[PDB]
């Protein structure tokens, strides 16, 4: 649709040239990912997120390149309020930006560390992004994508704390199919995906790694932590030797037993180790939807 094609120097101004230091200390740069750090801005008194295009992780020039014109038709095609809105971008000499709605609130993954000192996320409202993240991702589904990079990086925060799912560059189009290019973030795969596999099925896993981190505040992965990974507290849990109780985070008054067990079993439901055996989105969004 109507993207704002801007020059890079102009991006380069907005940005202070992209000031590498963080926002909270009053530099430009908020964050990063895989492909790329994403600044603050002011373009014609519009708070904007300019992200600088980088291959961060092992793909190629040329991928990278494919990855900004796939994120630009998926944002020209799918507007959706739990999903990030694209404003322009700028493709002029060697470097790629994007342009985006500058959301107040960060990410799900920082909020839940408190990274920068904000305060703990309430039940209540860890509920609310809940089912928003489910709702964004139902419509992508409706409307035949596959995510494949959904992780609580990729799940913004405006000023209401409405979630807004971002980073749309590894999107495909949607009968499960292969690649040979494994692309993602190993902590949050479903195991078909570290496979090879694509298909909506691993974008369901991912949330339930997402909804896992929601109830307990703690990463996904942590390499001076037992276990490494977060998937692995559902194998102690159903073994009996935890319980959800065990792993809930602690940096909230507001949390009832009966809707953290709710939240919990459409975790453990995502969470499935078979694709065909896990809900589809509707069933996720009826059952957050259910708990509240
Ligand atoms: C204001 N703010 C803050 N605060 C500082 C702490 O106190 C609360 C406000 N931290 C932010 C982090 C990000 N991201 C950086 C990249 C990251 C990895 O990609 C994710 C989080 C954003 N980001 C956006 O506004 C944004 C908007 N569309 N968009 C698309 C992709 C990535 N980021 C964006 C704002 C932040
Ligand atoms: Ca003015």
């Amino acid at each position: 649709t109507r993207f704002h094609s801007f020059s890079f120097y102009e991006l380069k101004n907005v940005t202070n040239n992209f000031d590498e230091r963080p926002i909270s200390v009053g530099g430009n740069k908020m964050g990063e990912g895989g492909f790329g750090v994403v600044y603050k801005g002011y373009v014609n008194n519009t708070t904007v997120a300019v992200k600088k295009l980088a291959a961060m992780v092992d793909i190629t020039t040329e991928e990278l390149k494919q990855q900004f014109d796939q994120e630009i038709k998926v944002m020209a095609k799918c507007q959706h309020e739990n999903l990030v809105e694209l404003l322009g971008f700028s493709s002029d000499g060697d470097d790629l930006c994007l342009v985006y709605v500058y959301m107040p609130n960060g990410s799900l993954l920082d909020r839940l560390s408190c990274l920068d000192g904000t305060p703990p996320l309430s039940w209540h409202m860890r509920c609310k992004i809940a089912q928003g993240a489910a709702n964004g991702i139902n419509f992508l589904h409706e409307n035949h994508h596959i995510h494949r990079d959904i992780k609580s990086a990729n799940i913004l925060l405006d000023e209401a704390f409405t979630a807004k799912i971002s980073d749309f560059g590894l999107a495909r189009a949607s009968q499960t199919v292969m690649t040979s290019r494994i692309v993602g973030t190993t902590a949050y795969m479903a195991p078909e995906a570290l496979r090879g596999e694509i298909t909506p099925k691993s974008d369901i896993y991912s949330f339930g790694v997402v909804l896992l981190e929601i109830i307990t505040g703690l990463p996904a992965v942590d390499e001076h932590r037992e276990p490494q990974l977060l998937l692995d507290i559902k194998e102690e849990i159903e073994d009996e030797e935890k319980t959800i109780e065990d792993y809930i985070d602690k940096k909230m008054n507001d949390a009832d037993s009966t809707s953290v067990e709710a939240m919990y079993s459409v975790a453990s439901q995502c969470l499935h180790e078979k694709k065909n055996k896990r809900p589809d989105i509707k069933k996720v969004q009826q059952l957050l939807q259910e708990m509240t």
